[PDB]
Formats: structure tokens, sequence, C-alpha cells
């Protein structure tokens, strides 16, 4: 009455070596020996002061449809800018020296800190240019290095921890008997295609896996009869996920007995996620405005389907994408940095004039010599933009509100922002578009 392992492997298992190499061979270890021990001691004091000033958070997440609060805490680091979206959830760099950088005011040590994991990300991306040199002349051996490059270019890195005595709420491997679950079984999203990563771990201080001991376990897609991997980890290994690792396979961390953190360099897919790349498509939606002045006086260049349509579009991807995840997040990383502070008000303000211009819109849909056809030739170029707009509105009301959310501290508790109320003269729309949105489809529907 034996099948297909519903087991797995560990450096104690004869197999083990063997089964790395024929099913798993672009996850690359190298312990902490490999690294001088002056680079271990910059990049564990910079956890332990990022820790001591409070700058890891619990993300209220979202997962199949359900607010959920993760055990393990986390800051990005990274390029000025740059954001990295998970499970519902845009996290905004607390920036790190790139050249050409400002520095903008943070706490004493943790500029420091971000520097350290800065240095952190030169090194790991050296070693990674170095593994992947080394995999593809195996490759060339059994049967571009700008393809090399910029699969190693880390523009962030996700820093974890947890503490299982302070967090003991932690689910079992369901498939391979590996124990307690840290994060479960996933892929890595929204990073480059064929990128990799790299994780430095850092713990603090039979059959089967060591329940004590940190691991990272490993499995094939779809697949729990091949027997999973479960690699130890101590204090300062490093692993790689090489090319289409992460795609092809799924990772979790198995828990061990002691804190620990750990830092996972990523090549963050960004392509609509910087400053600069939201600043532009605002730019582009405000081309439609007469911008001689800043005032309430809205008044839009065209009314062309098309230019309408792009510019409720812009407008729902700066609100939801950008201003209501910076601020469900009510504002943690100004405890870090205030990078994002300024970049923010700049957005609200563009958005502002955009509640403008879909006022603007409204008018002219009402206006009295519109020749029906053109007149219906704009509500259909919006329509599916203004109700996608007072779901996702409904959704982030919500999500503010959920019980959970409700429990966090003053720190971190969700700010509904952008929200007034029906009675606020400042705001040209309400926030609570059913209304407006009824009307539009009953006109289109009219004979
Ligand atoms: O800590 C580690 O060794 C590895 N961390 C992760 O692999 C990791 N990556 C992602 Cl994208 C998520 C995403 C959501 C929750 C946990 C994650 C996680 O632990
Ligand atoms: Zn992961």
């Amino acid at each position: 009455g034996l099948v297909p392992r519903g087991s797995h492997m560990t450096p104690k298992d004869d197999e083990f070596y063997q089964q790395w190499q024929l099913k798993y061979p672009k996850l690359i270890l190298r312990e902490a020996s490999s690294v001088s021990e002056e680079l271990h001691k910059e990049v564990q004091e910079a956890f332990l002061t990022l820790h001591k000033h409070g700058c890891l958070f619990r993300d209220l997440v979202r997962i199949q449809g359900k607010d959920l609060l993760t055990p393990v805490s986390r800051i990005l680091i990274g390029n000025p800018g740059c954001t990295y979206k998970y499970l519902n959830t845009r996290l905004f760099t607390v920036p790190w020296p790139v050249k050409g950088s400002n520095i903008k005011h943070t706490e004493a040590e943790i500029a420091a800190a971000c520097e350290t994991f800065l240095k952190l990300n030169d090194y790991l991306q050296i070693e990674t240019i170095q593994a992947l040199e080394e995999l593809a002349a195996k490759e060339k051996a059994n049967e571009d290095e700008v393809d090399i490059k910029s699969r190693a270019a880390y523009n962030v890195t996700l820093l974890n921890f947890m503490d299982p005595q302070k967090m003991p709420y932690l689910k079992e491997e369901p498939y391979f008997g590996m124990g307690k679950m840290a994060v479960s079984w996933h892929h890595d999203e929204n990073l480059v295609d064929r990128s990799a990563v790299a994780v430095y771990s850092y713990s603090c201080e039979l059959e089967g896996r060591d329940p004590d001991i940190w691991h990272v376990g490993f499995k094939i897609s779809w697949d729990i009869e091949t027997p999973g991997l479960a690699i130890p980890l101590h204090q300062g290994d490093c692993y790689f996920m090489l090319d289409d690792l992460n795609a092809t396979h799924q990772h979790c961390v198995l828990a061990g007995s002691q804190p620990r953190f750990s830092s996972t360099h990523r090549v963050a897919e960004c392509s609509t996620g910087t400053l600069d790349y939201i600043l532009q498509r605002c730019q582009l939606a405000l081309q439609n405005v007469c911008d001689d002045v800043d005032n309430d006086d809205v008044s839009l260049k065209s009314f062309e389907p098309a230019v309408l349509k792009q510019g409720e579009e812009i407008h729902n991807e700066v609100e939801f994408e950008w201003l209501r995840q910076f601020w469900f997040q009510g504002n943690r990383y100004r405890k870090c940095t205030d990078w994002w502070c300024q970049p923010m008000a700049q957005l609200e303000a563009l958005w502002k004039k955009m509640e403008g211009v879909t006022n603007a819109v409204l008018h002219e849909v009402k206006r009295e010599g519109l020749p029906v056809e053109q007149r219906n030739e704009i509500l259909t170029a919006i329509l599916a933009s203004l109700t996608a707009r007072q779901n996702l509105r409904r959704e982030w009301h919500a999500r503010c509100q959920s019980r959970i959310a409700r429990t966090l501290p003053a720190d971190q508790k969700p700010e509904c922002r952008p929200y007034w109320e029906k009675d606020d003269a400042s705001m040209p729309l309400p926030f609570d578009l059913t209304d407006i949105v009824s009307e539009l489809r009953g006109q289109l529907l009219e004979a």
C-alpha cells in the first residue's frame, strides 16, 4: 500500500543530492562560508537595526477574496520610485542609495541599513550572474549576455522577519510531511520573466527534516508525487532561484524554532509600477485639459471617444493602483522615509484634477445641442471605466473597514483616502457613483 512519495528529502538522505541534480538543478545554494564575515556583520546589524526601529510590518493582504494579515513582517527596500505588487498589495520602496539619489531624511541608522542591503544587492547580483554563466556552460556542453545581466538586475529586496515564539500560529505542510510553514507553497509573482531571485537567510541562534531549523521547501508545480526538497538554512546561507525555477516549481518556508530574517532580492516587473511611469500617465490624461491656470473650471480640448476612455482609465489607475494602495497601508513607511510624501501629494492633486475632468465629461453628455449619436459614443467610451471605478471604491471602503483592519495599531490602521462626504463642496462629484452610472445606462437603452 505504498505510493508516489508523499515524502521529502533532506541532506540526511542518500537520494537528496541526486534528486537535487536531476529535478531542481536551477536551485543554487551558497553556504554562509562563501560570504565574507564583514559583510555578514553589516547585514545582520542592518536587520536588527530595522527591527528595533519598528520598520517591518505585517501586510493586510488579500487571497481568494479574504482579508488576511500575514504572520511574517516585511519591508520593501529598493530603487527610488519603484513598487512591487503581490497578493493585491502594492508595496512602495523604502529607497536605497542608487546613484544620483536624493538623500530624503530618514532615521539615523535606517539610511545606513538601506545602504547595507544595497551592498548585499551588488554582491548577490555578481554571484547570480556568475551562476547563470556556469549554468549556460553546462547547457552548451551537453546539448545573450544581456539576458543574463537583466535577469540578475535586482531592483528591490523584500525583507521578512518571523519570531515563531511570538507568532505560533503556523499551518502544517500538507503534501510531504515538512511540518510547520511560515510561508505556504507559492510562486513569487510579478517578476521579470525568467529572472533570478536571491535570498540571504539569517536564523538567530530522527525521521525527516529537523523542526528546530529553518528550511526552504521546493516542489514541482502540479506535482506532489515527486518528493519535495527541504533545504536547511542557517546563519547567513544564501539560495538562488535561477531562470525558469520560480515558474516551474513552488517554494515554501518551513519554520524553525528561533526567530529569523531573510532578504529576498528580485527583479520586479515594474513597467506600470514606477513613480515616473504613473506621473507620465497622469500628464497624458491631462493633455486633454486646458492648463493655463489651476482652478475648478476644468475645460476639455476634445470629446473624442478614445481620448475620454483613456482619461477615465488613467483616472482609475492613479486612484486605485496608487493612492488607495498607499493609504490603505496607513502610512507606515512614513516611519522609515518621507520619499513618497510629496510624490503622493502630487498624485493626489493630479487625481483631483481628474475628478474635475470626469465632471466636465458628465456636463458635456447632458448638453442641450448634442446629437444623441455623439452622446452615445461618449457613454459607450466611458461607461466601463465609471462602473469599474464604483465597484473598486465599494471594495476599498470595505477593505479599509474589515473587522481585521480595525484591530491594527494606530501606526498602521488603513486610511480610506481619498474620501469625502456628500456634503463636501470641495469635491465636484460624489464618492458614490451608483446614481450617475445608472443614469448613463438608462440613456444608452433609450429609444
Ligand atoms: O523568506 C524567504 O526565505 C522567502 N520569502 C519568500 O519566498 C516570499 N515571497 C513572496 Cl512573493 C511572498 C509573498 C507573500 C507571502 C510570503 C512571501 C514569501 O515568504
Ligand atoms: Zn517566495
